[PDB]
């Protein structure tokens, strides 16, 4: 289970059990977006008047419209019928953080409150990801996938999808600065687990471009010789921590106050911090930074292992 | 003077003091009108929306404009022409708090966080009974009333203001009821000291129009013979407290948490006591009450004397 949201791990010969998903999606997703239409209605009026923030806005209108249209789901044609929709409402609102951040980036300048965006992006963006881990967990559910029921992964190695984003981060580092940092990856290599891999994807690439970044932009003289980055697995009852140590010269006491914030932005629009810490706690986990000015940064990431 | 605004009591031969102010009022009302504008700016998005709310946003609009658009004011001729506009605005806006209060009655609904209207309205409102002074004044500027500089009183005998409104509050109740309670006035009733009597006349007839009201629908049987309304005044080197005490049988324990909200009646929008409070503690005093369930309401009406 995620946050006020159950994952449904149930398997069925009948099938009945993809019935359950689908009858449970139909009763929680309306609200959960009846939730945030809620709060794009109580957005100051200037941003609300923002045509990207207004096309957002009526797209979760549209999802709230065509779920709530969809008849009762009856059998397994209905729940065929279901799926598609679903797979739709994934694929439309696919670049739904991206407009946000285009529509609030000036809009958000002309209010008082700062706070306020701050928490309306914390609210929306992880309302959203429990919708789409909701819904891509029941398509999954069709899938026969092994180690895999639904989204969740019946043994999820914290090393290989690592791996996975390594390779990822250090592709966009070298097509950028013509060399990326290698990467080591220590502590519990070989630990193995139950774990929704959705949130380390949203979130590892995250956090390794932003250590790749700050290692290359302090390392121009010697771009073909950089520290590597070095990422330290712990793997205990209670939670799963990944520290990852960069070398790159840390974050800037003028500026620790402030990378948290939406739209803050050194160089993206700023987001993956902020982004990654409302996702962590969102999930009963967090994100935390210390900074070594001079030297570099630990970034840790500490999720909540699955409860059985 | 008044909060982070001084009414300027001087006087001059030349009549450079007219100038003074106009001058004045020149560089202090765009600044507040531009505040306000802010503030409709950051209305939830759905009030901000209400046809009635986007027309007072609109006039505060176009005050800003008219008033940054008159030229810089060299001579009593200029100032003559200002006045005229002065005279218009105020007029233009003289509906306001009734705009306001029908805009947001039903909008104010569909948000979640309820302290948000209070805070617009507490600060709108008084925003505004701050710029109406000090226009007010600069026009009373020119008049020659005898104790009066400006819109100042320099010799305000609270029983008699009292007694206007309560001959005011007295008309409307008898042409609702038929009978009105009569009213004693006791205490510092030979006071006389220098005051501005607009905070008054906004306060006292709300709370006289309240404590008729209760009297006269709790004694429906009786019309003809209802207890009197007993208002004690108190004069001294900090403040005014004018009490005003009914037998009007009292403000019910279910309804006590919500009488000082806006909107909130047991019958117009029920704005009296809102805005009577947020206007005496914008002038430095306040608005209390005491509820004697079954029997009737003592309000206390604090307003600081003027410094010298
Ligand atoms: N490991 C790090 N070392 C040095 N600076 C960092 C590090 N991580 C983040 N920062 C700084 O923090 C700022 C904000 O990070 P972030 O929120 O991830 O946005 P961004 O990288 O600038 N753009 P985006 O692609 O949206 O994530 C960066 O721009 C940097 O100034
Ligand atoms: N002296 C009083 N005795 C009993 N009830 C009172 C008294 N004063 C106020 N109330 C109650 O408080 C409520 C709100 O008062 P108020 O804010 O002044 O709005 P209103 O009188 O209903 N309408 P309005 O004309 O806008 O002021 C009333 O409707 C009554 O229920
Ligand atoms: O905003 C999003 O990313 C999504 S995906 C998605 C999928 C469904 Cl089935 C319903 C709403 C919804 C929203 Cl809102
Ligand atoms: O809203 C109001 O009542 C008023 S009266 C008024 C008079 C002037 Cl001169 C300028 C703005 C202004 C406003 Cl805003
Ligand atoms: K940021
Ligand atoms: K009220
Ligand atoms: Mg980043
Ligand atoms: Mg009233």
């Amino acid at each position: 289970l995620t946050p006020t949201m159950m994952l449904y791990s149930g398997r069925s010969q009948d099938g009945s059990h993809l019935l359950k998903s689908g009858r449970y999606l139909q009763q929680e997703l309306p609200v959960r977006i009846a939730h945030r239409i809620k709060g794009f209605r109580s957005l100051p009026f200037i941003i609300g008047c923002n045509p990207t923030i207004l096309h957002v806005h009526e797209l979760y209108i549209r999802a709230f419209q065509k779920l709530t249209d969809f008849p009762p789901i009856k059998d397994q044609a209905d729940e065929a019928q279901y799926c598609q929709l679903v797979r739709q409402l994934l694929d439309d609102h696919k670049d739904v953080v991206t407009l946000l951040a285009e529509g609030l980036r000036e809009s958000r300048k002309h209010i008082e409150d700062e706070k306020l965006v701050r928490y309306f992006l914390d609210k929306t963006l992880t309302s959203r990801l429990g919708i789409r881990m909701l819904a891509t967990h029941h398509l999954a559910l069709h899938e026969d996938k092994p180690d895999f029921v639904g989204i969740i992964c019946t043994r999820l190695s914290p090393k290989k999808i690592i791996e996975k984003w390594v390779d990822f981060a250090r592709r966009l580092c070298e097509h950028k600065y013509g060399n990326a940092p290698r990467v080591r990856i220590n502590g519990h290599v070989a630990a193995r687990f139950p774990f929704i891999p959705m949130p380390l994807d949203y979130i590892l690439p995250e956090l390794l471009k932003n250590a790749m970044r700050a290692t290359m932009e302090s390392h121009l003289d010697t771009p073909y010789n950089v520290p590597d980055v070095v990422i330290t697995i712990a793997n205990n009852d209670v939670d799963l921590i990944i520290r990852i140590s960069d070398r790159g010269g840390g974050i800037a006491h003028k500026d620790l106050d402030r990378v948290m914030d939406y739209h803050f932005t050194t160089a993206g629009f700023g987001f993956g911090l902020p982004t990654s810490r409302a996702y962590a706690e969102y999930l009963g986990g967090s994100l935390q930074l210390q900074s070594l000015q001079g030297i570099g940064t630990d970034v840790y990431l500490r999720l909540r292992h699955i409860d059985g």
